[PDB]
């Protein structure tokens, strides 16, 4: 009910497209004298609402907040997010973050995660795509709630129906499609690695149906050059088969920070 901000306020530059979804456009916006994303929603609404009016609740430093919508393809208002997602940060070549910076953004991460996880929400889809940074380089955990949609197609693959994000997902999700919070666990190991390969794509040489068999026979993403062991013992820790014997977000918060502090820049 408060979520519901009057049309006189929110303007939306719909020239300027910010992000591409597949529910709808991300255009800019400027709600007053404060800068705003404006989420559309085109192509189920009665539904969507219900579960993201949730959202609201929600205030956590790593985590994305809601600032309201507008009824009319109804338009959600979302915080604007200068250095935009970070999967397109860590690959631009303009910021050169050192190694404890992407150690920062996923230790960020991890505590977007673990209020989350507090609040039993599992994500379903965590990845450096479906982060993005302020102007104070502090990491939002985005894509959940009215914010829900795929950003970049590709890692998508099309019997089942919706498309999943099968590169980032873990082993019971890939065979059942259940999702849960061990679950989510394995895709911040995955989320780690493109950190410290500074923006890669999780197996290059794979086809998006094949990974199940992949990850059956053995096999994991191999440790980054400038990935420190301990972090990578902890991505390894994140894969676990057993969804039950992988770290919780609490445990991760607490070892990430611990490898964080050992740097100098
Ligand atoms: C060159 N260009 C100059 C302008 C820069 C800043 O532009 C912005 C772009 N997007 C936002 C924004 C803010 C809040 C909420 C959302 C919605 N949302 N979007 C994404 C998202 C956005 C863009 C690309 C990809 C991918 N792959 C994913 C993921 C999760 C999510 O929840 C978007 N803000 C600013 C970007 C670089
Ligand atoms: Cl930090």
């Amino acid at each position: 009910q408060h979520v519901v901000i009057g049309p006189s306020s929110l303007i939306v530059h719909f020239n300027e497209v910010i992000g591409r979804g597949h529910f709808g456009c991300v255009y800019h916006g400027t709600l007053l004298k404060i800068h705003c994303a404006v989420k559309s929603l085109n192509r189920e609404v009665s539904q969507f609402l219900t579960e993201g009016i949730i959202m609201k609740d929600f205030s956590h430093p790593n985590v994305l907040s809601l600032l309201g919508i507008c009824l009319r393809s109804p338009l959600v208002v979302l915080p604007y997010m200068k250095h935009g997602d970070l999967r397109n940060f860590i690959r631009n070549e303009t910021h050169n973050p050192t190694v404890k910076d992407l150690i920062g953004f996923g230790l960020q991460v991890a505590k977007g995660m673990k209020y989350l996880a507090s609040k039993k929400i599992v994500h379903r889809d965590l990845a450096a795509r479906n982060c993005m940074l302020d102007e104070k380089f502090t990491v939002k955990v985005a894509d959940f709630g009215l914010a829900r949609d795929m950003y970049d197609k590709e890692y998508y693959s099309v019997k089942t129906g919706a498309k999943l994000p099968v590169k980032w997902m873990a082993l019971e999700s890939l065979q059942t499609q259940k999702f849960t919070t061990k679950s989510d666990v394995w895709s911040f190991g995955v989320l780690l690695w493109e950190l410290m390969t500074r923006g890669a794509p999780p197996y290059p040489d794979v086809n998006t149906f094949d990974i199940t068999v992949y990850l059956l026979q053995g096999r994991r993403l191999l440790q980054p050059e400038y990935c420190p062991d301990p972090l990578y013992e902890v991505m390894l820790k994140c894969w676990h088969p057993k969804a039950e014997m992988r770290p919780s977000f609490s445990e991760l918060v607490s070892r990430i920070s611990a490898i964080f502090s050992t740097f100098i820049g």
